[PDB]
Parts: C-alpha cells; sequence; structure tokens
C-alpha cells in the first residue's frame, strides 16, 4: 500500500533566515486514496519533512510550475530532473522550523516521526550486533605490534 | 524543574503479556527494567511513575497520581498512608530483597499493571498496582532522541581496527 519511486541521498542547499550545504536522503512514492516526498538527514534525527500530493493538490503544482505533464508521469518527469547533473536541489525552512519549500513540504510530528526514530534505534541497534568483541579483538593485535616492535 | 527524582533505578520485573492480539494465552520472562519515580507539581503536589527497558526502545509506561487519584488506589488496595508517605514506602519496599516487581501487558501494549509483591512473612502481600498508559507523542520522541544521540557517541569512541595493522 505504498511504493517507492525513488530512494537516495542528495545533497541539497540549506538556508533558515545560514546556510549550508547538506546530504539529504529523498524518497518519492506511490500510494492508494485511503504521491508522496519525505526528506531526512543522517546528522539530524528530528530533522523531517513530507507533503502527499492528489489528482487536485497537483493541479494547484502543475498550474504553478506550468506543467503541462499529468499526475502519473510527474513523477516519471522529476525522478528524470533528478538524474540531470545540471539540477539543483534548495531546501529553504521557516522561523519556526514548521515548513519547507524543497513542493511544500511540512515538519512531521508525531506517530510518523516515532517510526522515522525508530528505524534509526533499530538500525543503530544492528551496529552493536556487529561491533561488540572490537575493542576485545584489539587487545590481542596490539600485542602483537609490541612484540614485532623489538625485531 | 519542579519534576524531582524519588526513586531512579533498574530492577529486576517478571514480565507478562498475551502471546499477539490473537492469542490471549500468557508468556512470561524476567527482564531488566528502569523505574523513576518523580515528585512534581501542576495546576499541587503529582507522583509520576515510568518504567522503561533498554532492550526495547519502544517500552515506556507512564502514571500521574494526584491526591484524588491516589485516594482511589488506597481505597482499593487497602492503604492507611496518605500520599506524602506513599511513595517513602513505596522506596523501602524497594529495598528489601524479598520485594518483587511484576508487569502485566495488555495484548495491544496499550497498558500495564505494574505491581510490588512483598515476600517477607507477615506481609498483605500485593502492596500495590498503578495501571500505566503507553507512552506516546512528544515524551517518547524525547526518549527515543535520547537513545540515538546516545547511540551516536557510540561512533564518537569508534579509527576501526587502527587501519588493522
Amino acid at each position: 500500500s505504498k511504493i517507492a519511486l525513488f530512494d537516495q541521498t542528495l545533497i541539497a542547499s540549506l538556508l533558515q533566515p545560514k546556510a549550508y550545504k547538506t546530504k539529504v536522503k529523498l524518497k518519492i512514492s506511490e500510494q492508494r486514496n485511503e504521491l508522496k516526498f519525505e526528506i531526512s538527514r543522517s546528522d539530524d534525527f528530528e530533522f523531517l519533512f513530507s507533503e502527499t500530493l492528489n489528482n487536485e493538490k497537483y493541479q494547484i503544482l502543475a498550474r504553478d510550475h506550468d506543467l503541462t505533464v499529468d499526475f502519473d508521469a510527474f513523477p516519471k518527469v522529476i525522478i528524470q530532473h533528478l538524474l540531470c547533473k545540471n539540477t539543483e536541489i534548495n531546501i529553504i525552512l521557516d522561523a519556526e522550523k514548521n515548513f519547507c519549500s524543497f513542493i511544500k513540504l511540512h515538519a512531521v510530528r508525531g506517530d510518523h516521526l516515532i517510526s522515522h526514530l525508530l528505524k534509526i534505534c533499530s538500525s543503530q541497534a544492528v551496529k552493536l550486533s556487529t561491533f561488540y568483541k572490537s575493542a576485545d579483538e584489539l587487545a590481542s593485535l596490539r600485542q602483537k605490534c609490541g612484540d614485532l616492535e623489538k625485531q
């Protein structure tokens, strides 16, 4: 009930009235009524902005930026823009950090932010499953260094 | 702030919970649960119970008692002790080796019953039980971020075998 169309880490310019280039993960997906844009940062856990486009909402966005392209072919076109070297991504935040212009994205809070943070916690958890014998194995090799320092 | 910690420690608790929403029968295992009892003010005095688990990030239950809410709990568990003394009595029970903590979760993990049971002979046994609710929103966000930022300092201490050689 959610299909990823694009999921990748880009270099974006981040303005907030300071400006700095940062790595931003952009995820474009397709889902049922019941198109979604999600941006997040690996260096900032709380930073999370989204927007969900429906046919009606899209018609306004298509009028504003003079897009003749329909709702089904719009993600296909943006996906191709994201591939081009000449494409720039600029993200400008408001004073209250409630919104950001990428399309106007809103700050993701509550349950969606909880899902995001849990995914980080559980990914950072597999970090302890691989790295647990690290400090212990370092002793056997560091002892081998001093014993080989003589030769 | 107004919030004062009266008890903040890791205990061994018995955790009973249904196997799932479609299997009511219980599964039980002893686990390490961090219990925090704190005094605060909201408008008079309030007492807050918070439980969490280091092995389960989403596991976060609380309850805030006020004078009125406490009178019901005391009536229910036949506590003659007043609201100011109630945490003092709980803390003395938690000092005793014969004290048992039992946490029974519902199938949906929405609530849980936290029980303090004294195995000392002559005791009433069940000292009390308080119904704790699953913490969501901003408080859970603060909790989950603290874990993320704690697991982050894990990368600051981590040059990967110092280039092996």
